[PDB]
């Protein structure tokens, strides 16, 4: 390579041993001004800021191709860019108009496809163990997830774009009484335009007819106008647009929780504060309430980064390397290649040769990357359990005490990391007192090598000699020598003892709980290792250090002289020892002035969240949250698993060796100044908010499929019927023991409810309503004995679930009066566990989505797998450029972990899952919200309301085969049954090969008569219903469609499902379905149907000679299509005022109404004295609504600037109280 002419690399030794100093920072001058040195980042990019909104739903219309003309219509000039888009879409000739999903918002970037009306995703939710064209029907519900989906993540944010304003007398007066004073160039399109501008009479009839109502009241533009209270600058404008209501309320949610969260960018300064060093100050720029910014949401990035620590251990090593960053860019330690570890003539003396081997075998070299990564891993979380470097001594030599002093100084400057390795050292220490004080060490020994903590608070100790683990940390077992409790007979090893205990105070995260930063405790409070010591002749650090050493030198004299062993070897041990005291008086300065305002500033990070220390190492230990859940295994967050970042668990207690000795200070030396290095906040701030952004975002899909799956859980029961004319379900609800305890009972853990009773046969029904009134589920328990007749009452009202510990003769446990209560008389049938329970943020029953989970397949462990890596591939999340640099660290597993019906909950170190306690754990672990954030479950109650919607429900189940003529096409024609038919339930007993004439003939017998009826042409008039389709015979489907053209039945298949379209009768039928498909089939195929709407075709000429054939029509379906239309036959017929069946819009889609002061939409009210009914109570779907959206005067996100001013004197920043 290079290396450098070795007198040049001799200069370079010489050159990092007496650096110097330089840098005068004196320019100096006036600024009038604020001097802006720093900027500062949002904390939160959340919101989009796009301009004009694209709605959910819009209009659709097939124009018929014959009545219509493809020109554009031209109204006047300031009309057209009001009335002009809508005249353009609702032209004369407009057949039908649907309402469907919009396709430009769920374009192809989001999976969903929607060329065939529904929303169509590919591989979702697919069903295995099926035929491989069998995935088509499932790709519906799996549509509407993530139709759910994006509702649920759609986090725009409405700035006004390009409006304009018309004069008054350039619009006529009925588009002016309409215009509310200024409009967006995207007008929209909104059948409450068509008023006198439409061709059609009885058109332009019903909007007259229904905009001088009371009921309704259209409008476009300008409504509300808040302006600012100082600025005096309007702020939130209310644009009435034309916009459906789903997707208007989304976007007054996000404008409801910015503007009324009332923090500005100025609180970004509190986010400063921490991530800077203690009591710096900074100021302006007063950007006031023009600037708002959401509030640092506590509850969820608390709850991801205990997801973040179970399911990517390597998390330790993020925090870590963060914490390790904030201490080498301090210039805190700085080594030096000189030596000082022994006095003035004693390494070469011959007496201390003994000594001598005993600290150069123990002191390594001042390695920077050590020195640095031991102190921050003191404040930093503790995720992998540390365990220590094993230290290798037997304690032969009185020279031996130097290991001793090694773990004293170890437990002074890091007593937070001499807490989680103090077990080991017992190991080590163990061996030090058998061997010196053999007298007192069985005299220790007899109590206890290990103890735990009674619940009372006593000291249970245990007896057993037993060698220490690294595990056992996490169990109730604590370390015997640490106890401080008095012994008789052992008072020296117990006063040993007292000379491991912290010289520190415990600090309090002011400065991060006001900042409102993520913590994982009640009182969040570090402890640092020494308190500042400003203005003091004699350090009272040092000091006590003092009084250390005049115990250990009576501890190695008293074994010095047991064995008679020379004046001179014992008095060059002494001059060491106090060879420490020297060298402890230069750094304790420099310790307990400059790191004790390192240690405080970074106990207030983000990412340092949680306690790593109290003050007493006789009680203390870390809480051992976990993530449970009912259908699988809890992971604990701190858990020995070896899992090292290469090198981050190993803890080296070497390292205080070159601390006591080889390191210089930026204080030890006064005599120049070092003008000590206050580090940016911006390196340190945004390298914990990138990270709190990926994992934010990261258990995502994890959390959206678990969402809606969280009811999806099942027990089985047994319905007892008790009387006489009883269905599958009224009876008494009775399930087993062993289905209790799986699922329902550590169900009843979570939602923190007592046990319910046990119903011993003499329970009144005034007892079982207690427990049910307490225990919010239906759920008792059995015990013995006869339960009486009275409480058998009770028990099959309610339907209260009992649960019994065998199925050993059922009957005999229960009074039998009425003598109806068989034990072969039940149904078998299920129970999911959404119907029994209910909580807010637990399991979720709603309406919309107990729909889907019926309309979901068979599930598995595996389909929720691919569920949710088919998520992940399409929402590519944000990430950052050192965002990018964390995911390939932690890097890849996430699916080790059930989260099915995931919660956080503490445990007992014996292993039990601990009940949420409300004076023990954060608010924000009782219900883990799914794991989601404040703001998306109000989008996603928007979003529910959106997916039970009838207008887009066009998954059309059950078909009928029928041969009626069609000559009067319409899709709302349902063929009525006719009067004399007799319903036929399909078999396969039926059907059957007998030979009638000379050959095999397939031979369908009526059930009521029993008659034989081979030829399918005299066959009676059958009603026959097909509820299966599976094992079926071609010959027998072929028979069936015979029998409907021949014999005129009518044949119903309600298990299937296809989409439809409606058609025109100029364009016609494109594409056919076969009757052969309609029969042989898979079950999960999604067919096509093409209806044609055949009211627009051209009426034939009345001298027209007649045509030969007939339209016939096999395929008819059950349930009306074109629930979507909302206009039909946009012309005017000639004879008649208004044509046959064509329909006029809905008076709810030309309702702006008012907007509530809480952001909900509403409509315009009946009458006065009457608050107006809100749009997301009733089905009907409004296109005309009030968006609040802020004006060109807020800038949400942007980067705003500060003035950073850096402490004088680094000796002069208190640190407790405040």
């Amino acid at each position: 390579k290079k290396p450098p002419t070795v007198v040049q690399s001799r200069t370079d030794v010489f050159n990092e041993q007496f650096a110097n100093e330089a840098l005068h920072p004196m320019t100096k001058v006036i600024f009038n001004g604020l001097d802006v040195n720093t900027e500062v980042q949002p904390l939160s990019d959340d919101f989009k800021q796009i301009s004009d909104p694209k709605g959910y739903l819009t209009y659709s219309v097939k124009y018929e191709d014959q009545f219509t003309k493809k020109d554009k219509l031209r109204a006047s000039e300031a009309d057209d860019r009001i009335v002009g888009p809508t005249v353009n879409l609702f032209k004369y000739g407009a057949a039908v108009v649907n309402i469907d999903l919009n396709r430009d918002f769920f374009d192809t970037a989001t999976g969903i496809d929607l060329t065939k009306g529904i929303p169509l995703v590919q591989d979702l939710l697919v069903p295995i163990g099926v035929t491989a064209g069998a995935e088509q029907s499932a790709e519906y519900v799996s549509g509407l997830l993530m139709v759910l989906f994006k509702v649920m993540t759609d986090n725009r944010l409405v700035i006004v774009g390009e409006t304009t304003t018309p004069m008054s007398n350039t619009l006529s007066t009925v588009v002016n009484n309409v215009l509310r004073t200024t409009y967006h160039n995207n007008v929209g399109v909104n059948p409450a335009l068509l008023r006198d501008f439409t061709q059609v009479n009885w058109l332009n009839r019903d909007i007259t007819n229904m905009l001088q109502q009371a009921g309704t009241k259209y409008g476009l533009g300008l409504t509300e106008t808040r302006l600012d209270y100082v600025r005096l600058v309007k702020t939130i404008v209310g644009h009435a647009l034309n916009i459906d209501h789903f997707a208007a309320s989304v976007l007054n949610i996000n404008l409801r929780a910015l503007m009324e969260a009332n923090v500005t960018a100025d609180d970004r300064i509190k986010a400063l504060q921490a991530h800077s060093m203690i009591s710096t100050q900074f100021h302006g720029p007063n950007q006031g309430a023009l600037r708002p910014e959401l509030a640092f949401d506590h509850d969820h990035i608390i709850r991801c980064l205990m997801l973040a620590a179970a399911n990517y251990p390597r998390l330790e090593g993020i925090i870590v390397q963060i914490n390790t960053g904030y201490v080498a860019s301090a210039n805190v330690i700085r080594p030096v290649s000189e030596k000082r570890y022994f006095p003035e003539n004693l390494e070469q003396n011959q007496s201390a040769a003994r000594l001598v081997s005993a600290v150069k075998a123990r002191a390594s070299e001042a390695d920077i990357s050590s020195i640095h990564l031991a102190i921050a891993r003191e404040v930093s979380p503790m995720f992998n359990v540390h365990e220590l470097k094993k230290i290798a001594e037997s304690f032969e030599d009185p020279s031996s005490i130097v290991v001793v002093l090694e773990f004293i100084l170890f437990a002074l400057f890091f007593p937070t990391e001499f807490n989680r390795i103090k077990g080991d050292i017992q190991n080590v220490l163990l061996l030090f007192f058998s061997r010196w004080y053999p007298v007192e060490y069985g005299i220790f020994i007899q109590r206890g090598a290990t103890y735990t903590i009674n619940a009372a608070g006593e000291f249970e100790f245990s007896g057993r000699n037993e060698k220490w683990d690294q595990s056992l940390y996490l169990s109730e077992h604590f370390p015997a020598l640490f106890s401080d409790v008095p012994l008789a007979g052992a008072n020296t090893i117990i006063a040993i003892m007292r000379l491991f205990t912290p010289q520190g105070f415990l600090r309090t995260d002011d400065l991060a709980i006001a900042a409102n930063f993520p913590r994982a405790s009640r009182n969040p409070q570090t402890y640092i290792p020494y308190t500042n010591q400003r203005g003091t002749v004699t350090n009272e650090f040092a000091s006590r250090f003092r009084t250390i050493v005049a115990t250990l030198a009576n501890v190695v004299n008293e074994r010095a002289v047991q064995d008679d062993m020379q004046k001179a070897t014992r008095s060059c041990t002494k001059q060491w020892l106090r060879h420490l005291e020297t060298q402890f008086d230069n750094i304790a300065v420099a310790h307990t002035d400059h790191l004790s305002v390192v240690y405080a500033t970074m106990s207030n990070f983000m990412l340092n969240f949680t306690n790593n220390f109290s003050g007493n190492h006789a009680t203390f230990k870390p809480d051992q949250y976990v993530i449970t859940s009912p259908e699988g295994s809890y992971k604990p967050i701190i858990e020995r698993q070896g899992e090292t970042v290469d090198g981050l668990t190993i803890i080296d207690t070497s390292i205080v060796w070159p601390i006591l000795c080889q390191c210089t200070y930026p204080l030890v030396r006064q005599s120049i100044m070092e003008e000590i290095v206050y580090p940016d906040p911006s390196t340190t701030l945004s390298q914990s908010l990138s990270v709190a952004q990926v994992l934010s975002k990261l258990t995502l899909p994890d959390a959206f499929i678990n969402m809606i799956l969280s009811g999806g859980d099942s027990v089985v029961m047994r319905t007892y019927q008790t009387e006489a004319d009883d269905d599958l379900d009224e009876g008494i609800r009775m399930t087993t023991y062993d289905q209790y305890l799986s699922h329902i009972r550590e169900r009843l853990h979570i939602t923190n409810v007592p046990d319910p009773i046990y119903i011993t046969g003499a329970s009144t029904p005034d007892q079982i309503a207690a427990s049910v009134q307490a225990t919010h589920v239906a759920v008792v328990l059995y015990q013995s004995g006869v339960i009486n007749g009275s409480a058998s009452t009770y028990l099959r009202e309610n339907e209260v679930l009992v649960v019994m510990p065998d199925y050993y003769d059922v009957v005999s446990r229960f009074a039998n009066a009425n003598l109806q209560m068989n034990n072969n008389r039940y149904h078998e049938s299920v129970l999911e566990i959404a119907d029994i329970f209910d909580q807010a943020d637990f399991i979720q029953t709603s309406d919309a989505v107990r729909q889907l989970r019926a309309l979901m397949p068979t599930l598995s462990t595996s389909q929720i797998r691919h569920a949710i890596e088919r998520i992940a591939q399409i929402t590519d999340v944000d990430s950052t450029d050192y965002g990018k640099l964390t995911l390939r660290f932690l890097g890849t597993l996430t699916r080790s972990l059930k989260m099915q019906n995931a919660q956080i909950r503490r445990i007992r170190p014996d292993g039990t899952v601990l009940r949420y306690d409300d004076q023990i754990d954060i608010e924000a672990f009782r219900w883990s919200r799914y794991f989601l954030d404040e703001l998306r479950l109000r989008r996603l109650s928007v979003g529910l309301r959106l997916i039970t919607n009838p207008r887009i429900a066009r998954r059309f189940d059950g078909v009928r085969i029928m041969y009626l003529t069609d000559d009067d096409p319409d899709p709302d024609f349902v063929p009525d049954v006719p009067e004399g038919y007799v319903a036929v339930q399909y078999a396969h007993r039926l059907f059957s090969s007998s030979l009638a004439n000379k050959r095999n003939r397939v031979t369908y017998t009526h059930p009521p008569t029993g008659m034989a009826y081979p030829s399918p042409t005299g066959r009676p008039h059958v009603h026959m219903t097909i509820n299966e389709r599976a094992g079926m015979s071609k010959l027998v489907a072929d028979n069936i469609i015979a029998s409907v053209i021949k014999s005129n039945w009518v044949v119903d298949i309600h298990d299937i499902e296809y989409t439809a379209e409606v058609m025109t009768p100029s364009e016609g039928y494109t594409q056919h379905v076969d009757a052969e498909s309609i029969m042989t089939a898979p079950k999960g195929k999604l067919f096509h149907l093409q209806f044609m709407d055949g009211l627009l075709r051209p009426e034939p000429s009345a001298f027209d000679p007649p045509a030969s054939g007939e339209d016939m029509r096999l395929i008819y379906p059950l349930q009306p299509i074109s629930v979507a239309r909302s206009m039909r036959a946009i012309v005017n017929h000639n004879e008649v005022d208004r044509p046959r069946g064509a329909v006029a819009p809905s008076s709810y889609e030309m309702d702006t109404g008012t907007l509530s002061r809480n952001g909900d939409l509403l409509y315009s009210p009946v009458a006065n004295g009457q608050v107006g009914i809100p749009k997301l109570e009733v089905d009907h779907i409004s296109f005309s609504n009030v968006v609040s959206m802020m004006t060109a005067n807020i800038r949400t996100g942007d980067d705003m600037a500060v003035e950073r001013v850096n402490p004088d004197d680094v000796r002069a920043i208190n640190i407790r109280n405040a």
